[PDB]
Formats: structure tokens, C-alpha cells, sequence
């Protein structure tokens, strides 16, 4: 068996570590730095090294006979943890710094999507109110107008009528004409439809798709309030039909993987695509970003019947084309429990009461922003604190069970959406 290192401290990393621990191919499994959930997990050992301390991480891997490292979050990737590990001969599943630009830089990706003709939102920047008005007159509504400097919730206008679009442009650029006020807007195509997260493993040349999922990015029930990292997800996502899946692979995933290689930035690791699927079943890329992996990873790992270590090892050896993935036929669903105030300011340090003292059948509480202190109290340590995850025979039953398991977990200001899964439950799924 091989010792395994998971880098990071979110709920995705708890889930990855928990799943890895099931592999007969794994001996010890470490999480750097991990969180209270991985501390509590008997099969995982937290290591007190920051996810962005590359020298510390490499020293650890070189001293604890780590046969495979799996990287969850963005921060270590964009500073080249993968480059460092590979220079030292260590097997690591994640993108190089250069490849990580696709997930780390919105500008890099907009340019990439354009030059590869990958479906995504058209956009144009303006400082001149007359050029902007001519452009929104040409495109017509619906259309999105964005500016910086305004109050929270007022920087993005989704204009649904021509007047709304003209008003937005005129209001957000007001003062540039006569006063050189210095304002700037971006006008972007409105992507309508339904969201899906499409996650794949990539070995440079081959791709192994993970189960589909649907996250709930707005903080409030009924898709209201500000955006977040994601308030809960379920798998699989019915909006991704077999036909839509083919279109995603053909129009998005293969062009992306091939394009990155063609530019001399071969991509390896998980690739998390946030998509909008139109009513006619056509995909558009919102972003490639690690936010399309948490809390999406949690329900996916509950459903995975394949060996995660096996697959990630194949992903470091160029062998994904030899592998298949196996899944529980049942759906799974996770509900995030968040600290009141998220995604704006929120309190840290609250003692969490009612956590499960034993694993239960068909459910799991994955920790994200939590810390286990010296008195064995678990305290809140982030905006998203837990993801209470369940399997069920239908999305409706998975939803019921997840909210059942969440019921006794308490701290001051705890909150969640109550409608995780609604778009699938509304279909009878
Ligand atoms: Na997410």
C-alpha cells in the first residue's frame, strides 16, 4: 500500500480523504492542514503544514514516503505545488502552475475560450457611453451590465428590457462624457437556462468524467441574494441528459484539453467546469474554477464505487483511457450549513453542538470551515462550515434524509438553504 497526501482544508478535501481511506491501495492518509472533520476521522491524520507552504509540503512528502498527492484547492496550484513535487519525482494529481491558469485566472480563460471558439458568454468593455449604447442597441435585451465601485448587490444589472439596458449603461458611465470621471463597464451576454457542474479527471491527453452535479450558488432560497461558493449540491443532474453530455464533451471538454496541450500547457488533475445548459440542451461555459468542485465533490464521493486512489494514480501515469468509473445508482445530496453573514462577514469561533458521534448508514457530515481545539470543542472556522450529505432512492428522498441528519446540528447563526435539489425534485427525480 502507498501513503497518500491530500492538500487542503475544505469539505472537498474531507470527502477526498474519506474516500481515499477506503482504498486497499492506501496505507496512511494525511491531510495538510485538514480541518476538524479530518481530525475526527479515524482513518485520516492531519499534518500542520499550510496548503501554500510548498517547501513544507515537499519536505513532508519526502520524509513520509508519500506515493500519491492529491490537490484540492486553488491556492497551492497557482503557486506551483505540482511543478515542485514533479521536479522532486513525486506523483501528484493536479495542474501545473501554467495549466492552473485555466481555473485561476478569469482573464486567461476568457481569452482561451475565445481563441478556441468554446461556447461561452460574449462580452465587451466600455468607457464611452455612446459606444456602449450602440452595442446594447445592437444586441438587445436581455443583457448583463457590470461596474465596480457601487454598493453590495448593485454592481451587476441583469437588464431584461431595452430600457433597463440603456438605463444601466447611462447610469454606470454617467460623468465620463463631461467630467472624465473614470468609470468602466463590462457588457456581457445573459446566459439563461439551468446550471450544472461538470467535473472530469484529466491525465494530459485522456479524460475520465465524474458524475454530474448541480450546485446552488445564490445564498437564498429560490435563487435569491448574493452569490456564494455553493450552498449545496446533488448528483446526478438531470439537466445533463445523454445528449447534453455528448455536447459538453465535444464542444467544451475535448477542445479545452486539446487546446491547453496545443499551447504547451498540458492540463492534468481535476477540471471543474461550471456550465449553463440552455432550454435546447446546449452548453455554455460560465467559468472553469475550483468553486465548481465544493460542495459538488461531497455527494459525488458518496456515490463513487470506484477506487479514488486507483483512478488518481492512473491520472498521474497517463492511463485514464484504461479506466472506467462505477457509481451507486442512487442519487446523493449535500446541504451546506453556513455561518450567518456569509458570503459577507460572519463570526468564527462558535462551538458546534449536535455533531454525530457515529457514522450512519447512507449519510456523512463533511466538514469545511471547522477547527478542533485543545479542549476537544469543534468550532466554526469559515463561512461554509459543514456539508450534510445523504444518499436516497430519489433526489427527493436524499433531500429528506440530508435535512434529517442536519436537524440537530446547532451554533449561533447557523443557516442553510431549504431548497437544495428543487430543480430535480420538480421533475420527479
Ligand atoms: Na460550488
Amino acid at each position: 500500500a502507498m501513503n497518500i497526501l491530500i492538500i487542503g482544508n475544505g469539505g472537498r478535501e474531507h470527502a477526498l480523504g474519506w474516500k481515499a481511506a477506503q482504498s486497499p491501495l492506501a496505507d496512511k492518509i494525511y491531510v495538510a492542514p485538514g480541518n476538524a472533520g479530518t481530525a475526527l476521522e479515524p482513518t485520516l491524520e492531519n499534518v500542520d503544514i499550510a496548503a501554500t507552504d510548498i517547501a513544507g509540503l515537499l519536505a513532508f512528502a519526502q520524509s513520509h514516503d508519500i506515493g500519491l498527492t492529491i490537490v484540492g484547492p486553488e491556492a497551492p496550484l497557482v503557486i506551483g505545488v505540482v511543478d515542485a513535487f514533479r521536479a522532486a519525482g513525486l506523483a501528484i494529481f493536479g495542474p501545473t502552475q501554467a495549466a492552473a491558469q485555466l481555473e485561476g485566472s478569469k482573464a486567461f480563460t476568457k481569452d482561451f475560450l475565445a481563441r478556441h471558439n468554446i461556447p461561452s458568454a460574449e462580452y465587451q468593455n466600455f468607457t464611452d457611453v455612446e459606444a456602449a449604447l450602440a452595442y446594447v442597441r445592437q444586441k438587445g435585451a436581455p443583457i448583463v451590465i457590470k461596474a465596480d465601485g457601487l454598493a453590495a448587490g448593485k454592481g451587476v444589472i441583469v437588464a431584461m428590457t431595452q430600457e433597463e439596458a440603456e438605463t444601466a449603461v447611462n447610469d454606470m458611465l454617467a460623468g465620463n462624457a463631461f467630467g472624465d470621471a473614470g468609470h468602466r463597464i463590462v457588457v456581457e451576454e445573459f446566459l439563461d437556462g439551468e446550471e450544472a457542474s461538470f467535473i472530469v479527471m484529466v491525465d494530459g491527453e485522456n479524460v475520465l468524467p465524474m458524475a454530474t452535479s448541480q450546485d446552488h450558488k445564490r445564498v437564498g432560497d429560490g435563487d435569491t441574494g448574493p452569490n456564494t461558493g455553493g450552498m449545496g449540491a446533488y448528483s446526478p443532474a438531470p439537466v445533463v441528459t445523454d445528449d447534453v453530455h455528448q455536447r459538453v464533451m465535444d464542444q467544451v471538454i475535448w477542445p479545452t484539453v486539446r487546446g491547453m496541450a496545443a499551447e504547451g500547457n498540458i492540463y492534468t488533475g481535476f477540471l471543474y467546469a461550471g456550465l449553463m445548459i440552455s432550454a435546447d440542451g446546449q452548453p455554455k461555459v460560465i467559468e472553469f474554477n475550483c468553486r465548481f468542485g465544493d460542495p459538488e465533490t461531497q455527494p459525488i464521493m458518496l456515490r463513487m464505487r470506484s477506487d479514488l486512489v486507483e483512478l488518481c494514480l492512473a491520472g498521474t501515469q497517463g492511463k485514464l483511457n484504461e479506466k472506467t468509473s462505477d457509481w451507486d445508482e442512487r442519487p446523493s445530496l449535500g446541504v451546506v450549513l453556513a455561518a450567518g453573514g456569509y458570503p459577507a462577514d460572519y463570526r468564527q469561533g462558535d462551538v458546534i453542538h449536535g455533531l454525530p458521534q457515529q457514522e450512519v448508514k447512507d449519510g456523512k457530515v463533511f466538514h469545511a470551515g471547522t477547527k478542533l481545539n485543545g479542549n476537544h470543542e469543534v468550532v466554526t472556522n469559515g463561512g461554509r462550515v459543514l456539508c450534510v450529505t445523504a444518499l436516497g432512492e430519489t433526489v427527493a428522498q436524499a433531500q429528506q434524509y440530508a435535512y434529517q441528519l442536519a436537524e440537530g446540528i446547532q451554533w449561533e447563526g447557523v443557516f442553510c438553504r431549504k431548497d437544495i435539489g428543487y430543480r430535480a425534485i420538480a421533475r420527479g427525480k
